[PDB]
């Protein structure tokens, strides 16, 4: 209820900023791809309060996380760009047919989109970030694909066993 909800968002984003400190590289080769489950707070916020609010959370989350981990602008900007895209799409699908069907149809789609958005993004970033030629990206390609497919897929199914578990 306005003031009651502003605080709810504020502590959930500050909750996600916390969870972002258990980030681990999962892939030993790809030390740049690091998994954190902080996209599960925003996915919950996006379902209750709307797609724009969910992106606001991951936006402020990564800003705070960047203020505390000052030294990864492009990486954090990548996580913010991919993160905002994951929740806003999942929020939008859920948000015209309250039917629980749109909950998973949005997560299946959002997981696929954010995965595709990551490959296209890294295509002109992994060359630029490592100041390398385009072939390095292609060495990393199946790991970038498997990562964001697993990261957002896990976040999709974990948020579902949160709604289930009630
Ligand atoms: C080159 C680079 C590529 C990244 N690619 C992805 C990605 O494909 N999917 C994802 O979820 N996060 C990705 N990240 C997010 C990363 O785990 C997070 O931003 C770390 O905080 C990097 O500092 C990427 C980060 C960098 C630096
Ligand atoms: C609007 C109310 C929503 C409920 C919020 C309670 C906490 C967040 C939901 O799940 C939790 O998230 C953590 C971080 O990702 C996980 O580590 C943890 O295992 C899991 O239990």
């Amino acid at each position: 209820s306005s003031i009651k909800k502003i605080s709810f968002v504020g502590i959930f984003s500050a909750l996600a900023t916390l969870v972002m400190f258990l980030e681990f590289p999962i892939f030993p080769q790809a030390s740049f791809l690091k998994y954190d489950p902080s996209e599960i707070p925003a996915l919950i916020v996006s379902f209750l309060l709307g797609p724009g609010v969910g992106m606001f959370v991951v936006l402020v989350k990564d800003i705070l996380f960047f203020l505390m981990k000052s030294g990864d602008p492009v990486g954090i900007a990548m996580n913010a760009v991919l993160g905002m895209s994951f929740v806003g799409i999942a929020g939008l699908i859920y948000h015209r047919n309250k039917s629980r069907a749109t909950a998973i149809k949005g997560m299946i789609v959002a997981t696929l989109f954010a995965t595709a958005f990551a490959l296209g993004l890294n295509a002109l970033i992994v060359p630029l970030y490592f100041e390398a030629p385009f072939e390095l990206y292609l060495k990393f390609f199946p790991f970038i694909l498997a990562f964001n497919l697993v990261k957002f897929g896990i976040d999709s199914v974990v948020t579902f066993f949160v709604y289930k578990k009630v």
